[PDB]
DNA sequence: TGAGGTAGTAGGTTGTA
DNA sequence: TACAACCTACTACCTCAT
DNA sequence: TGAGGTAGTAGGTTGTA
DNA sequence: TACAACCTACTACCTCAT
């Protein structure tokens, strides 16, 4: 079989207990809180003493060599107290920061091509390398003609065991940067209006965009009364303007939007934000050619981290601590337990489907009762393309025909739709205003013979004349009319169809049309464990100060959506108030009581993120009702990657592969072939419950594969996944009584 | 006729341009922003120099006498720059702060009873007086046996004119305080668990409540490793524990909830929060006897401020500046323009109603089409009382009978209700859990013959076994069933009815029942101005970090509710995003187009609070559609009171009385007789429009008097008023298509 | 917005106290 | 103030092939 | 939560920059 | 950090009287 591993390198040899110099910090300012200044005190000590190692215990600053007591700082009076040898088993974190400091110090003295510094060391977790190991295993600078510099971005995190053995955890991202700021582009004369930029001089986190390029020079006094050069000279940064030339004073002032008022900045201060979109606007060949360099399968990540670990080498000051340059052959050496979860079985109209593609041959599982009449909006300039699009949709759905002819892939009468073009309507809408899109949706409500909408929207791209998806879905949510939107590009795929490329777009459109009219295309036959309903809690945050309301979804043990609950009030962050948990879980027990006749014996709560709520509330609320419950924290954003080993040959793992240690599990849900990247596994952890962790993993992986809006499964379980989809389609929630019509899908 | 005035005293004589000593502040810290430290620099200079006058211009600190340059502060290096005589017409605010400083300095040397300081001077706007002018015009300390001290709280705000004349604006609140902290109550042995307290030692704004009283002493070392006395000695406040006795070390530690973790505080630090509820729990005779002292009509406020101004007297250092002790006979001397708005006319089934009481004799204006069958929830222990309650409601509504007999007050068949107790239902619910209240509401949905609910809830008071209003209105909003709730006390008023006291409760219940089924009891015949629809915008904030979504209401020019729009996403504070204004005002124009066939020629926007949104967005959006628009900022919370003068005899003004200067108007909407307080007028101001301000005042006062859920009018116009009511009933918004059924009413 | 996944980039919130 | 560990928003590329 | 108004108390947000 | 000018939340008293 295939083993599973993590991006982990063993440390050859051990570190030893060695002498530190423990210091202390007191709050010299008007405050007295040393925890409010502890990290800033460490950083000012570190930078003010030629980058020498300083470490942080709760108030204690440890330091590897005897360094003088710094009273110079205005906020921290660092003073020597005692010198001691810290033991290993009490001080895992301090030895971890020791090892990562010495790895940073060892990597600072490694160069490529004899003159060029290979790494960019800040003595931290993250390590920017200036060169990249390419696909052909050669260290090479990835720069563009326009100077877009690609940089590999490493992330060490060594973990020291109590016996002194160290285990180097790694990852590698990519960094988009450039040596060319705005000033060389203005000397080149490039159009930089409306351009997203950042300042390397201020650490303010705020999205900066250029308004214009004022021909006013920087030596000329601005509307602030003085010039900008003297503005930075007065503000304790005259060293930045000291290295200027007389050519540099001819720089035109570029103004910038700063989300409250326009800031007046010199163009030397500002670097453009380097995204994928910016490369697509500037250097498309570079943006296409690094796509095999940033989306990295596990073999290429292993080769990148192998070159990294070989560039670390032996550290001569930790009892000759060196690292192995290969992964663990099995993660049972880490406490993790490998394994592959059994794939779900899915039921159709005929029985077991082998793919999600076969649901269109075998037939849908649960058609909604009745008959659903279409009604199509389309932009007026795309009438024949839209006609061919709806023709292909209706011939797929009702007549079972693809390219007009009856096909073996598609069974006849998949959904009970009636779209007679002699009877039914093609209301066309002019592209233009948003209020005209809303009135177009009202005019398609104005006739009573429309029960579902296949409205054609303009593209998500093409940032001119306004997109109609958002006004359409707003008005159809206000009127409780379900609707599957299609962009003009997919309508062009349907009208210009010659191969089977449009067929897959028709598969996912028909699954959307089915799920939005309350149909269910497949269900699982059984689900592992003693569960009666799933609850998927998630609290999202769109912007700063805006939190998505705590959208819950309620499933049965067979995965089909019982209910969703959206509280009308927003809340204070990722903590759900206990009145909101009262609303949510009363709605859970009410809906399971209605659809099943009794309370659930077991509830499994899939909280997306951290379940920071009162477990005392849960124990009270479900011990009052004799309900066993479980809380699982399913977490997406994790830099850990699970690689799969076939005798040293690193590869992506199959879906349903997990690693398991205690109450934390990392599980792969997506099958990604190489040259498409690497699967980002889910961080799954139990905050309370009686279930073993493998049962919650089987439930979560079965809840990924029963996503009913695509023919390929979701990365998330659809508890947290559909909670995220409701959080995205939160202004699209339909008005009428909450039911099994998955509007968001 | 009756004039109108404000709480304003003229300053006899003039102030003169006199020599200051202008200073400057630079940002000595790691920052450099002097605006971030300007007020703190003024306060540290003021307190560090025996409370000498310091003033604030943009960065300039002015100071009345030559004071030494203070380099002592760690954040501000105050240094003398120049000494000058500031002219009057440039420096209104600085002379205002001069005059209020010298008023504070003059009042600090005025005492009552020869030994007791009358005022508590912080040299600010607010001035706590220790004694109160009572109703019998005598200065007397209002203290309780339990030491609850009532204190009058003044608020000076003098405004200096360019010629040097000063006009003293005043107000007076009351202060609830006590000299008795927790320690004297614990020496008295009082139960202080669960009690809301504040600390006089820390300025942290956070609602503190006591968890328990730990018998652990303060000298004993706590779980923080040390004792609390040494905790305040280590934290630069050893002077507070220096004046203690050996008896004081026997104080038991009282812990306190601090909204993130329990703080460990000495009982000497903590003072109980003194509310009306706390007086009601402790000293009810004191809480009833000061009710004529805190709710103050305009005559008693005038006598209080008269005694205040006589206690100021002549200030010998401002060219003998003294104040008149009487109000302005007319506010045309202030630029304000007095006037009384014509009362609205209201239409019924027969025509002009003279009161809102006569709508039950003349008949409702617009009954909803169809027939509405009741259905009653009631608590199981109140069955006969509930039976008599619903009997009185139905005999008022359908049969037109009060106390079982046909009355001349009530016309027969007010609403088309059918409540046959042989046919219809009395579902009774056990008092208890919240989920049982929700299942009771579901079981009353479970039968189809219920079209409105008259559910009987337990009281808003009586903080034991749970109130059922919130689960009932949640489930009835989820099921789109309108419902008028009644507390057990009002059911007892109906069952124990002998006088006509229950009749008025029946008036407002039947108006609620009508407005919730989409009926309209009265409309105005015409409304002054060229208006076609009203838009009431309001963004409320319940807690810290939670903002109510920007609830809009759309009316016609005849006041009846066209529409309400609640955006599903919360936002960032009192700024409405332009996408939210797009949603809101497209919904406005859509709903007026649907109900009227065309766009409105004129829109009047009643924004509640500040209209801080882009007026460029409004001009773009309504110049694209050729819609004239107006924005009026209707503001509640205002310390200005409008008094009415009848030849020196100050009194409350009638409703519809306004004062008007430019684009700011204060208008009285509530008729309050004396001994019930004073009317709090509305601050009404136009941020943009073409209408004159008097037309917007007539529209706003007509929009107060057409409140259709009470027989006495609202203080707010029902644009901003119903926006506030939707913001309160925001988790009660019904599911189905938004219409004229005022669920919130 | 066919759907889903990877990838960057930018910015958040919360515990750590 | 500050990082870690989670998030969200957005945009590219890329595939889909019983 | 009959409805509405005054009154406190507590705490917010935003401009002032 | 800080006030001004607006807000919200909560609780008392108080009236309602064609
Ligand atoms: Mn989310
Ligand atoms: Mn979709
Ligand atoms: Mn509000
Ligand atoms: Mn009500």
């Amino acid at each position: 079989v295939s083993n599973l591993t993590v991006e982990a390198f063993e440390g050859i040899g051990s570190v030893n207990p060695m002498l530190f110099y423990q210091y202390k910090v007191t709050g010299k300012g008007k405050y007295d809180n040393v925890y409010k200044i502890i990290k800033s005190a460490r950083y000012k000590m570190h930078s003010k003493n030629r980058f020498k190692p300083v470490f942080i215990k709760d108030d204690k600053l440890y330091t590897l060599e005897k360094l003088p007591d710094i009273e110079d700082l205005d906020f921290a009076n660092i003073n020597f107290v005692k010198s001691e040898v810290l033991s290993i088993e009490d001080n895992m974190s301090i030895y971890g920061e020791v090892v990562e400091y010495y790895i940073n110090l060892k990597l600072k003295k490694v160069k490529v091509l004899g003159k060029y510094p290979k790494y960019r060391i800040n003595y931290s977790k993250e390590i920017l390398s200036n060169t990249l190991l390419t696909r052909e295993l050669k260290d090479e600078f990835k720069k563009s003609n326009k100077g877009f510099n690609l940089k590999r971005k490493f992330r060490i995190s060594p973990v020291v065991n109590k016996m002194g053995k160290v285990i180097l955890y790694l990852s590698c991202s990519a960094d988009f940067s450039t040596n060319k700021n705005i000033y060389e582009m203005l000397k080149e004369g490039l159009e930089v209006e409306g351009l997203a930029v950042k300042s390397e001089w201020s650490n303010i986190s705020g999205n900066l965009v250029i308004e214009s390029v004022l021909e006013t020079k920087i030596s000329e006094p601005t509307s602030l009364g003085q010039s900008l050069i003297d503005y930075y000279k007065n503000n304790n940064q005259g060293y930045r303007v000291k290295d200027f030339t007389d050519e540099d004073l001819n720089a035109n002032i570029v103004n910038v939007r700063g989300n409250k008022k326009i800031y007046m900045y010199i163009p030397h201060a500002l670097k453009p934000i380097i995204t994928r979109e910016y490369l697509a606007k500037n250097d498309p060949e570079f943006s296409k050619e690094i796509e095999q360099l940033i989306k990295m399968n596990m073999n290429y990540r292993y080769e990148t981290l192998k070159s990294f670990v070989n560039d670390i080498g032996v550290i001569e000051e930790l009892n000759n601590l060196s690292f192995k340059n290969k992964y663990y052959e099995d993660v049972k050496l880490l406490g993790y337990s490998s394994g592959k979860i059994d794939e779900p079985v899915l039921m159709g109209a005929k029985g077991i489907i082998k793919n999600k593609m076969q649901i269109f041959s075998n037939g849908f599982y649960k058609l909604p009762e009745g008959k659903v009449r279409f009604g199509v909006l389309y932009p007026k300039e795309f009438d024949g393309v839209s006609r061919k699009a709806i023709r292909a949709i209706y011939d797929f759905s009702k007549e079972g025909k693809y390219h007009g002819e009856s096909n073996k892939y598609i069974a006849e009468h998949l959904i009970n739709v009636e779209f007679n073009p002699k009877e039914c309507i093609f209301e066309g809408y002019e592209l233009g205003d948003i209020t005209e899109y809303k009135k177009a949706a009202l005019k398609l409500n104005n006739y009573n013979n429309v029960d579902f909408v296949i409205a054609i929207v303009p593209n998500m791209s093409d940032e001119e004349i306004e997109n109609s998806y958002n006004p359409f879905k707003k008005i159809w949510a206000e009127l409780n009319l379900p609707s599957q939107m299609i962009s003009v590009k997919t309508a062009e795929i349907f009208a210009n169809s010659r191969d089977n490329t449009a067929l897959y777009y028709l598969h996912n459109i028909v699954l959307g049309i089915l799920g939005k009219i309350g149909g269910i295309p497949w269900v699982v036959k059984d689900m592992k464990g003693d569960v009666d309903c799933f609850v998927g809690l998630d609290v999202g945050t769109r912007e700063k100060g805006i939190h998505y309301p705590a959208c819950s979804v309620v499933f049965d043990k067979y995965g089909k959506l019982i209910n969703y609950y959206k509280p009308n009030i927003p809340q204070n962050g990722e903590k759900i108030n206990t009145e909101i948990l009262q609303e949510i879980f009363d709605k859970v027990l009410i809906s399971y009581e209605e659809e099943n006749g009794a309370y659930p014996k077991n509830i499994v709560i899939h909280r997306a993120g951290f379940s920071r709520e009162d477990l005392d509330w849960y124990e009270n609320y479900f011990g009052k009702k004799n309900i066993k419950f479980n809380i699982i924290e399913v977490k997406k954003s994790t830099p850990l990657k699970i690689a799969s080993i076939n005798e040293g040959n690193i590869t992506n793992p199959e879906k349903g592969s997990y690693i398991l240690r205690g109450n934390k599990a990392y599980m792969v849900t997506t099958d990604i072939k190489e040259n498409l990247g690497s699967p980002k596994p889910l961080k799954i952890e139990k905050s309370y419950g009686d279930i073993d962790m493998l049962t919650a993993l089987s439930q979560i992986y079965a809840l990924t594969q029963i996503h009913v809006g695509a023919t390929k499964s979701l990365r998330l379980p659809i508890t947290t996944g559909y909670a995220d989809k409701i959080c995205k389609a939160i202004e699209f929630i339909p008005q009428g009584r909450v039911d099994n019509r998955l509007f968001f899908l």
